[PDB]
């Protein structure tokens, strides 16, 4: 129940991710500064879309805007819908979830650096923010949880804040 975007984003150990900034553009790195995703608005003067690119520059997911849909790769086609996020703080519904138990939830506070992501059907914690151009926090993604999925949530939280 940890795979959302792609099983290749599910590591057997915890991974801590963080935001590095130079505005919707920034990078998400591991603890050691290794790039995991570049986050950007793909089109100038349009602010409704962000893409997460891997280190090779390949789109991993596209987020499109209190309601976001997140699509596979560089798509915004409905057939490529992975999940919808609705604004305790955020509820996530996988693309095949036609109803309204959410599949994941985010609670806690962005500004306190205390966000926690839970799996809906067990309420298991899948990721946890901790307070520390580096933002003052990291997010632990637990083993076998999809870290591209968690990185997309971090992107949405940042959007809500800005």
């Amino acid at each position: 129940g940890g795979v959302v975007v792609d099983p290749k984003y599910c590591a057997p150990y915890p991974i801590d991710m963080a935001i590095v900034r130079k505005d919707g553009n920034f990078v998400i790195t591991d603890v050691n500064g290794n790039l995991l995703f570049k986050v950007k608005e793909p089109v100038f003067g349009l602010h409704d879309k962000r893409v997460l690119l891997d280190g090779s520059g390949t789109p991993v997911v596209t987020l499109r805007e209190d309601r976001w849909q997140v699509f596979r790769g560089g798509s915004t086609d409905q057939r490529d819908l992975l999940y919808t996020v609705k604004r305790t703080k955020l509820d996530v519904f996988l693309g095949h979830n036609k109803d309204k138990r959410c599949d994941f939830r985010v609670k806690g506070s962005w500004l306190e650096r205390s966000c926690v992501v839970y799996a809906g059907e067990s309420d298991a914690i899948v990721a946890q923010m901790h307070r520390k151009g580096k933002d003052n926090f990291s997010v632990t993604v637990y083993p076998n949880v999809d870290y591209a999925f968690i990185a997309s949530l971090v992107v949405i939280l940042d959007d809500v804040n800005r």
